[PDB]
């Protein structure tokens, strides 16, 4: 309860103040970086206002981390201090399964999050609201050259999800037709990412007011209203798959319609509160379905941050400081964010 310093929830009305705690001296395979940057998710709204139940306090947010080592254990192969480095969702995990040992190390049902869980051993796991952090080689990431830092950041989770999706649920082709529902900080890094795959994409929102960005400044080629039922089936079974980023109980049967039949695809990649009805029918006289994807594993994070340095992605983000964070939290809750926001960690987390 000493040599790290951050900011923390004690309750589950989620207000973060600053909190003080011990990370583990840097073992023979451990790196520590000093933080940068955080970026915020909704994964962190989530956890710090209890939203599924299992979350203990205090609790530090915080898993779209990047900065620069400081510190590498003896049996470190990939990193030395100076390196750019990332942290994204998991500090740890199981070693031996059938999911650890290929990679898809995000499905050890010992999966150790980065933020809002515990070790084998009992300790806490703090997220990136803190000046250092320390975690194993193997969950670490290179951030290449090419990309800045903050902007960089939310790749590691909104990023890593978007693209793992798109690689496991073969929608990641020239010609094909992708479909993004929501325009917050995942349907952003969706857009990007599609556009780079060379896909040709429809936005589907529920904000006119935000068309311009879609069209404009992210470069989508089509927008639609969620509500406007016209458009909408003008556009029926025109998509080869939908990517939902939604964190909000919205209808599934309008997506679904969009979708090519014995084809289409709904992935879902954004966890709301309650859960919507499964439109059997329309699955079942379709051949459609609906596949769920969650942030990729680590050799899976590091391929995507390397496909967005070769693609100059960058997510668009808002910089603000530490102890902002609770208005931020409150805005997330609102979706009033273009797109995503980072805390800058260096410079404004101070020891109180
Ligand atoms: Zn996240």
């Amino acid at each position: 309860a000493e040599n790290t310093f951050g900011w923390a929830a004690m309750d589950s009305s989620g207000v973060l103040s600053p909190f003080t705690f011990s990370r583990r001296a840097t073992g023979e395979e451990d790196v520590r970086l000093k933080v940068l940057y955080c970026g915020i998710c909704h994964s962190d709204l989530g956890c710090i206002k209890n939203e599924w139940g299992w979350c203990s306090y205090p609790l530090v947010p915080g898993h779209e981390i990047v900065g620069i080592a400081t510190e590498v254990g003896s049996k470190v192969t990939k990193f030395k201090v100076g390196d750019r480095v990332g942290v994204g969702c998991m500090v740890g995990s199981c070693g031996t399964c059938q999911n650890c040992t290929q990679n898809q190390e995000s499905y050890c049902p010992e999966v150790i999050m980065t933020c809002a869980s515990a070790y084998p051993d009992g300790t806490p796991t703090y997220g990136g609201f803190s000046n250092q952090m320390v975690a194993n080689e193997k969950f670490v990431i290179r951030i290449p050259n090419s990309l800045p830092l903050d902007a960089a950041a939310p790749l590691l989770c909104a990023g890593s999800t978007v693209y793992s999706a798109m690689k496991f649920y073969g929608l990641c082709s020239q010609g094909l037709h992708l479909g993004v529902v929501g325009l917050g900080g995942l349907g952003h890094v969706a857009v990007k990412f599609a556009k780079a795959f060379g896909m040709k994409v429809t936005v589907i929102s529920t904000s006119l007011g935000k068309k311009e960005e879609a069209i404009n400044q992210l470069g989508a080629d089509s927008f639609l209203i969620n509500t406007d039922t016209e458009q909408m089936q003008g556009a029926m079974e025109v998509m080869d798959g939908i990517i939902d980023t939604v964190s909000a109980l919205h209808p599934i049967e309008p997506l679904l319609g969009l979708l090519k039949s014995h084809q289409g695809k709904l992935i879902i990649v954004g966890l709301p509160n309650k859960q919507p009805e499964l439109p059997v029918f329309s699955l079942i006289n379709g051949r459609k379905m609906i596949g769920g994807s969650a942030v990729g594993g680590v050799k899976e994070t590091q391929e995507m941050i390397d496909f967005a340095a070769e693609h100059n992605i960058t997510a668009d983000i808002e910089i603000v400081p530490m102890d902002y964070v609770n208005t931020a939290m409150e805005r997330l809750e609102k979706g009033d964010v273009k797109f995503r926001f980072v805390i800058d960690v260096e410079n404004t987390l101070v020891a109180a």
